[PDB]
């Protein structure tokens, strides 16, 4: 079958190579995929930024049919559509694990990195980790709830923004498209969404926020305050990958307010240590979500309440969305389509 | 009577006046006062660090004796032994006063900041805000409970430690001392000390740290990571007034781990912000404790769970003792005896 895999020299491109997998395990599944999005991620593992994975094949959104299952299988039957996620496997174990964390667990496989992915025809999961697409979420924007959305809410929960609150997200495209769309439509916080580029705050403004902040245009920090009533807000999820962001969400939290980053800056951030044990504010960050926070986000698409931006592709444009991505091109994600049929 | 204050140009240091108390009001009380303990933070508020706060009467670890009650006063009476710490008076209405965190009340009065505090033969008190000292805690103890210990003990709670996991406090001076003697003797972490002064932590050994580390003999880091079996700690309590500390502490956590930042350098620290995003470690800062806090933290020194290390100096020597300070000399608390 048909399979993207990273370059022997890793060079940030893919490889479109034939690939016939290993048979399956008594605990696995075989899937024939249907769709699988493309990823930041996967680019940084075509380049090599994490190591050498010549070989592995790309790919941690991918959605597809369980076409066989192994002897020992009983959550899946064929012909179920389920996930092939970031989180791929844990050891089931060990602390991490067993006390409700398993993304952290030290044993952990990662499709597109550590195991091999959904950019291929055909995938083999783990039956028990690959989570089951609930009817009614349509399977191109499931693709993205394994990633942006999944990570999106976990982070809101992670903020422990309640109803009533204000939260601010920094950066307004991207993972702040579905992090607006959670934070309003899910969790009902008041909502604020801070950016540079007026285009997306507008479209923000649409799906959602109550308040819209450019920040090329103001100082975002004094009107958060203004807008909350002098004290800033409950908690800011960073989605913005400008250092600048960070520092604006940190300074614009309420006493005991959480910033939750999701995405990294390109250079250091830095707190004021006065400020942080004055006003008792917490940083911490977030990526994706166990098993239980995936199943959660698919359903809140499956009603409706979230709903990714996508796009398809074929295989074979691959590389030409590398390019796109990198050129900042693209809105959402753009997700390669293997079906035939429909 | 004497107080020691902020000087008129603040330089870090005190000068020791004579200054006459007003009346007090319908609830309010006024102390003779018994003991005060000196705090990293009078040294901040003296130097200008927070703003300008020439005049007012320094202290925030003041122990002393109601001598006088307003008309309105029913929680304390004459005779009784009370406390004068950094929380001195909140709003009681704010949604922080109301949801268990008042602390953080925006309209909080801080003796020895924006109120005049303990450092003085005399203190005024918002009575109901005054937290009685239990009989059972010696006095000159109870000093250093009021700040250092009720800091730490709530920052320990802020950590989320559990019975059995592994806590490292960064610093072994006044407050990390105390840090480690809660940690371990009231909340049963096993407890990491870490610091550059090998005599601080030697006792440090002594009152509970299950491991010391000099962290100017070695990287702490990397024998944190060796100690806990690989990972690093469940958390760290930041207690040093050095940068380095507080990325050394963050460095140290297990994925899922917190820090805790107690100490208040006027300082900046790098933020490992894929260190937050990829191992899903937290940072957090802790501010003194709550009324109640106070209160549980003055049990455990009332039942001998913690002994605060302390020495009774002249109010007259407050000056050197914040060159002690600064030194790094100090083990324990100095507390300006006025009795
Ligand atoms: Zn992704
Ligand atoms: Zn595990
Ligand atoms: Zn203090
Ligand atoms: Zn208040």
């Amino acid at each position: 079958m048909k399979a993207a895999v990273v370059r022997h020299n890793p060079d940030g491109y893919a490889d479109l190579v034939e690939k016939e997998l290993r048979a399956i395990k008594p605990n696995e599944a075989l899937l024939d995929m249907e769709y699988c999005g493309v990823c930041h991620t996967d680019l940084h593992v075509a380049a090599g930024d994490f190591g050498n994975k010549a070989g592995t094949v790309l790919g941690h959104e991918g959605i597809g049919i369980v076409k066989e299952i192994g002897a020992d299988v009983s959550s899946l039957q064929v012909g179920d559509r389920v996930s092939v996620a970031w989180f791929f496997e844990g050891c089931g174990h060990c602390e991490y694990c067993v006390s409700g964390n398993e993304t952290f667990c030290r044993e952990v496989k990662n499709a597109g990195y550590s195991v091999d992915g959904g950019m291929a025809e055909e995938a083999i999961v783990v039956a028990d980790y690959a989570v089951k697409v609930p009817d009614g979420l349509d399977p191109i924007e499931a693709s993205s709830i394994t990633c942006a959305g999944v990570t999106t809410y976990k982070a809101i929960k992670v903020s422990g923004v309640k109803p009533g609150d204000w939260q601010v997200i920094f950066g307004a495209g991207g993972l702040g498209n579905l992090a607006i769309q959670y934070a309003k439509n899910v969790f009902g916080a008041k909502v604020i969404a801070v950016d540079i580029n007026q285009d997306k705050l507008n479209l923000a403004k649409k799906i959602g926020a109550d308040v819209t902040i450019n920040s090329g245009d103001v100082n975002p920090v004094d009107e958060i305050k203004k807008i909350t009533g002098g004290l800033g807000v409950q908690s800011a999820i960073v989605c913005a990958v400008a250092r600048i962001a960070f520092e604006q969400a940190v300074a614009s939290l309420k006493p005991m307010g959480k910033m939750v980053a999701v995405a990294v800056p390109n250079t250091e951030m830095t707190l004021s240590v006065p400020t942080v044990v004055f006003d008792g504010v917490e940083v911490a960050g977030s990526l994706v979500g166990t098993r239980l926070d995936l199943a959660e986000a698919f359903q809140f698409g499956a009603e409706g309440k979230v709903k990714p931006i996508v796009a398809t592709r074929k295989l074979e444009e691959i590389n030409d969305i590398i390019d796109e991505m990198k050129a900042g091109k693209i809105e959402g994600r753009m997700v390669i389509d293997f079906t035939k049929l429909e």
